């Protein structure tokens, strides 16, 4: 086939016009401002392709066969390495002045926030809090999130089953055991500025820690909107950072990082848009919170439940 | 105007046709090869959009008036700032494997090599030396003045060339023969140190080339160098008196042409190791002379001093 | 001279010392942690070294010779080229999880903040407003000596074109602009009374009030006093006399410093942002040339920017 | 501990010495040239680091429990990302001009090659083929078993390839030979033509290829003249990581082949962007080859041996 031909490059190629030339005298920096933002929307349609598939190996249960978690963890490091080059794309506006963008901006009237579909698709299939359009985007609302289908694999996380491993139990009773043996450490030292400073310390982080095991916390955090994946969920994703290394739990291990790492990407994005926007104008929104706040629980390495022979034989392949 | 209707969204996002899944089965990966090179095309454009407009002000005659001077070096960095960002879109291609791209290239038997139009016509308005009227358009990149040409006919201009006033490459020939005179006397010294009379010799024998017109008429022949003679003394002008106000921004339109010429070679460099990854570079840099002359380790001291008359004048 | 005693390999490649292993047992991913933050005081330290010769060009007076102005634009350059790298070695951190940084978090005990001498000496040496010893002295020279800021306020004070006498750009711009003003809300009320024309009336309005504030001196010695403004009112002037005639072949090299001034402050943002993003990975626009960003989003019309006279072009030419 | 003493920044904020300072007159660009060189240094520090902990890995025998695999794959990885910097970093020297170069080269005299111990230290651990407490280091990098020499050991042990079990190779044979002589029966169908000729020639260059894969002698030939570097139980264990990735005891040895790669063609941007530098300034292979080459057999998806149910358990 012809490369021309099979790239379309009949519409991709005669999709430029230039408001200010249409409208009277043409400004040539205007061509930036179109090709740029087409060249975003050609990246969003690729990452919604690889968002909406991984989406669909979870909805029609086929990452229930782990043998899928290869393709499940490389199309998101593809979806992370693509909003990498996004964000290095900002880059290219930046080659323009305002006062060169203040020439061509009177044509357009640029209205200073994400007037994209292909993003907003994107943010709500993730699952961020006209016409044939609003179709679209009415489905992205309606159908299941990356979100969702991502806290309902977790909630099946092998290792959890209070009669089997019984992990939330045994780590509840190991943080406890742990925090009393700290608490006295604390008291037996010599009654100083730093013991003082220490049981400040002790008593912050023995709050923090143990506030993990407050279900009804958790569930007026999840009603306020300051969590997003369900408890069981949560204790699932746990089990997978602390036995990452087991060899079930090594990929999904690698997916809940890039789950990480498409939600910072996509808060560099958003940062770097309102960074242009008042370049040329002058003058919460991460998904997997949960994972981040779970990620940065800091408990002792000896703290952590130990791998029964039996159980180690579970987690596999 | 919408987002969306300014952008033209209704043929960019409906020109992503999946040969696998027109010819039957559906290749998921084949997507990503169709966006990366559409997305490819649209930066080519742009590229073609900012090098035509630098021509333009060359031919013109617009480049005469050094208040354009800040538009071609602006456009030009611009151009460089496309071609890194192009040379990084490589890293997208190497999220696919060859084993996943061997399931789809049946569909498209894509041939080893470049098969852009845009990309073609890139390569010849710079001056790098398929049917209906693309193959028109490639003969108007062909028969048109290419930037190798329009910037060697500005370079002959250069201030400080003419051949009393203030005669430049007279006045380095006579500074470039007698500090290598001054050499080979300290030079010869005491026994062979050997190293330092066959590295003098063999300095001299590359520094004084440079002055060989018969020698550079002969290179310019052969292909080997693309620059006229009264250019290349045009452009070391600028590259030694870069200080001066009227060449500094002039010094940075040939930085830049070194910076796209380069960064063309990586982009081939990157296309060809693209190629042998999914299926089983050289000194050809439009702008040689500019590296070449770049390079002639002349030292400071060595260089005409500006005159007083001069100095006003640049 | 051999490459290793040439860039003292000796000092460099043995000053890596693990707590973990010092205090017991060693962990792995510690020394990236430690290599990472060696490599940046590398870049702080060319960092330094570029801006404080830029420093002294306008110090000693060099930058009043504008033959300099390829040097001090093309160090700044390399300045904003450094930052990018830096910003970009976030990325090697980012190879560590939280959950292994916790298991030699302990032998440091890392403070969430800006502990590097370097980086506040960088940030006092531009113009940032806002424990050590002997360290402190340098500390103090880097706010006591002259910032970048005011260095480049001293230059911008003296852009030709700005005195009264001779073209008098403030004057002119004052007048285009009212009249400019004047000649819009005309073109508002010869509108019909439709919801468009009011729409459009109260857009003058504020639009009016925006553009003709830059002429009010009180309200920026007002704005310098509380912080928000760092510029004195003369540099505001010669900044924006650089912006509208960059074209101007004296004004084009001193506008790609205007330009590169700009992003290495957005630069020096960027990576601050990183670093508070990092340290709440591992742990759980206050801009020193906020007014060029300032002036360089003032919207006024082409056509109401003052015409160069043949006298006053000859002027900017070299 | 104090941030500038745990970094020992009294060693490390001390070591910039300029030569043309020392000499007589500092030259401001050399700070820049000693700055890069000692960044270079502190990641390929780093990048032994990981290399040796992933070689004691494998050495040590702890690769044969499959539960570090996440750490192995991590830190090649974590090699690549580190690359990629070092890449990037040539954008910094290139802020310098050979102009301002030659200010201050005299004084250094720098050799157009690689004059880094800990490169060469690098480039041996990997498998590259080929002071006096330095001269120990370097003999001991050539000695010590290579990562290319490690990776082989295990691949040699890659489950499925056992004649008695699953026998990969045998069936690969047997499957290849059959689909060939069934293409072989297609193509001779059609008169006589040029798209006939085509497909005959296409036949006869990749049976060419596909076969050759069996050919243990060429393979054993090509080992000796250094053309390849794998053993032939090596090819067909990356071969059954290749075909068989979707198996989950093969998907982190599939990313840790594909890093390889990966770290392999990061390692020939290095090198050649340092071949640029030099010719910038002055004017003037690949450890996992048998894994580019495998990953390049365009072996048909139906062609590949379908998994036993005995051997998809294990
Ligand atoms: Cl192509 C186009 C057409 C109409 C508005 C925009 N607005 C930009 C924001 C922006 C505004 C002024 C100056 C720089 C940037 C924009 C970019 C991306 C998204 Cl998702 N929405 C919006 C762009
Ligand atoms: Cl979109 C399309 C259609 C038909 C052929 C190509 N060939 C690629 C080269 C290439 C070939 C096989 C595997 C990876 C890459 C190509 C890329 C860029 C250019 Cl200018 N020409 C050519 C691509
Ligand atoms: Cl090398 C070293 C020694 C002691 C403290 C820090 N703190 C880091 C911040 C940071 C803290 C925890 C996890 C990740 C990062 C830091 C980095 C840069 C600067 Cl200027 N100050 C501080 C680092
Ligand atoms: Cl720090 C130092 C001291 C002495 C020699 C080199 N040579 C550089 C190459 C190079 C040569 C001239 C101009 C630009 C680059 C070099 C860089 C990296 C390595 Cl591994 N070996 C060598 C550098
Ligand atoms: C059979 C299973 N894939 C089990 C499962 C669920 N979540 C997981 C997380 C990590 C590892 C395994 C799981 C499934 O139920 O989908
Ligand atoms: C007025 C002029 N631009 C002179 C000129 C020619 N080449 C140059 C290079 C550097 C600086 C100036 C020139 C012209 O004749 O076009
Ligand atoms: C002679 C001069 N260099 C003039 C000057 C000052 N600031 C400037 C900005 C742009 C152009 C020129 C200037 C001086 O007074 O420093
Ligand atoms: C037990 C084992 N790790 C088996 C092994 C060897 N090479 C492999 C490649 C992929 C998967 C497994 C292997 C060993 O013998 O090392």
């Amino acid at each position: 086939l012809i490369y021309g031909n099979y790239l379309h490059l009949e519409k991709v190629l005669n999709a430029q016009e230039l408001q200010s030339e249409t409208k009277g005298n043409k400004i040539h920096d205007e061509h930036l401002f179109i090709i740029t933002h087409q060249a975003y929307e050609l990246w969003f349609k690729q990452i919604l392709w690889e968002l909406d598939s991984v989406r669909e190996i979870f909805q029609n249960g086929h990452v229930r066969d782990e043998r899928n978690m290869l393709k499940v963890v490389s199309r998101m490091h593809r979806v992370s390495v693509i909003l990498k080059l996004l964000v290095q794309q900002f880059s290219i506006l930046e080659t323009m002045t305002a006062l060169d963008f203040n020439d061509f901006r009177e044509y357009l009237s640029p209205a200073s926030g994400f007037q994209s579909l292909q993003f907003r698709l994107l943010e709500n299939k993730i699952g961020v809090l006209k016409g044939e359009e609003n179709e679209l985007l009415l489905k992205s609302e309606q159908e299941k999130t990356l979100l969702e289908l991502v806290e309902a694999w977790l909630e099946r996380t092998p290792g959890l089953e209070p009669h089997g491993f019984n992990f939330w139990g045994k780590l509840e009773k190991n943080i406890t055991r742990g925090l009393e043996e700290e608490f006295i450490r604390i008291q037996a030292k010599e009654e100083s500025e730093e013991k003082e400073e220490q049981v400040a310390e002790f008593q912050k982080q023995k709050e923090v820690l143990l506030s993990l095991f407050d279900e009804k916390r958790h569930e007026h955090l999840l009603s306020k909107g300051e969590r997003r994946l369900s408890y069981r969920a949560l204790q699932g994703a746990l089990m997978i950072y602390f036995y990452r290394e087991e060899p079930r739990f090594q990929v999904p291990f690698q997916l809940l990082t890039s789950l990480m790492d498409i939600d910072s990407l996509m808060t560099k994005w958003r940062y770097n848009h309102v960074c242009m926007v008042h370049r040329m104008l002058g003058s919460r929104y991460k998904v997997f919170v949960d994972l981040f706040n779970l990620s940065t629980y800091l408990i002792p390495r000896h703290w952590i439940p130990k791998m029964n022979p039996t159980i180690h034989k579970f987690l596999e392949h």
